[PDB]
């Protein structure tokens, strides 16, 4: 760690402090994550170094010293979430939305076919660059899949699906599309939107771990309501990204092939650092 300078705190993560920091070797500007160690930690975030990809913000070192982990990344100016807040009075330009989100599902396809997954994709773990490029960073209940909610533990991919899905609709319609502050709230506002689920549209549902035969049933709401002036094509593809069942929902290989993705471009936006 004397080889890293400490510019400022970014960030109070899920296990540790974030700071921007120059690493003294290199002169790179990096983000130094300081987790508060195991063994099959090590191997397995190991792994994670060789995982690159353009928008998957990279692991640059793993640095374990005095019984103390010390993650290092590349370094990003600004995250979706104080994007989105910046952009709330005018809204981000649908080309900007179709380019993050075809950016995000390149990113995705990429870690899910190396059967790994992101399990927490929000607005603050996106990051965005001047070029245009958005990228998925540490790879609140609001964008958490069904089946976690429902006590699933051994599920997939499409969980990642799931959150993405959450995301565009916000950017689209600059509110949360579920904002649950209990699991229970999540799950219920979920219900209200989407209907209450059963056999018919997922099989399997009613046996999950925490399935109750109580839940209220409420009826599903149109798309064309939930995300308004979204086009067709684009509703089409939420629709899939929001499936229930998660062997129906559509993979983010697939998504990419969405009639949605016809004309898009790679615009640059407005950021102001
Ligand atoms: C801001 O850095 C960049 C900006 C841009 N735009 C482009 C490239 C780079 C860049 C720079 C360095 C590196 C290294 C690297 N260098 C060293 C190293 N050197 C450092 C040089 N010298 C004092 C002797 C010791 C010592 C130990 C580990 C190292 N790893 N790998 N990849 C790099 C990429
Ligand atoms: C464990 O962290 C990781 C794990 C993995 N596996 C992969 C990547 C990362 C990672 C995380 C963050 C960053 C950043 C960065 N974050 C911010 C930032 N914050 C404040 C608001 N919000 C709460 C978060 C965004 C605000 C301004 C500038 C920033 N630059 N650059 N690089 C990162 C790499």
């Amino acid at each position: 760690m004397e080889n890293f300078q400490k510019v400022e705190k970014i960030g109070e993560g899920t296990y540790g402090v974030v700071y921007k920091a120059r690493n003294k070797l290199t002169g790179e500007v990096v983000a130094l994550k300081k987790i508060r160690v195991p063994s099959t930690a090590i191997r397995e975030i190991s792994l994670l170094k060789e995982l690159n990809h353009p928008n998957i913000v990279k692991l640059l070192d793993v640095i374990h010293t005095e019984n103390k982990l010390y993650l290092v990344f590349e370094f990003l100016h600004q995250d979706l979430k104080k994007f989105m807040d910046a952009s709330a009075l005018t809204g981000i330009p649908l080309p900007l939305i179709k380019s993050y989100l075809f950016q995000l599902l390149q990113g995705l396809a990429f870690c899910h076919s190396h059967r790994v997954l992101h399990r927490d994709l929000k607005p603050q773990n996106l990051l965005i660059n001047t070029e245009g490029a958005i990228k998925l960073a540490d790879f609140t209940l609001w964008y958490r899949a069904p089946e976690i909610l429902l006590g699933c533990k051994y599920y997939s991919t499409a969980v990642d699906i799931w959150s993405l899905g959450c995301i565009f609709a916000e950017m689209v319609t600059r509110r949360a599309l579920f904002p649950g502050d209990s699991e229970i709230d999540q799950l219920f506002r979920i219900f209200r939107t989407l209907g209450t689920p059963d056999e018919v549209v997922w099989p399997g549902v009613t046996s999950m771990p925490d399935y109750k035969p109580s839940f209220p049933k409420w009826a599903r709401q149109d798309f064309s309501k939930v995300v308004p002036p979204l086009d067709e094509d684009g509703r089409s593809l939420l629709s899939q990204m929001l499936h229930y069942d998660p062997n129906k929902r559509i993979s983010a290989k697939a998504a990419l092939a969405h009639p949605f993705f016809q004309d898009v471009t790679k615009p640059v936006p407005h950021l102001r650092l």
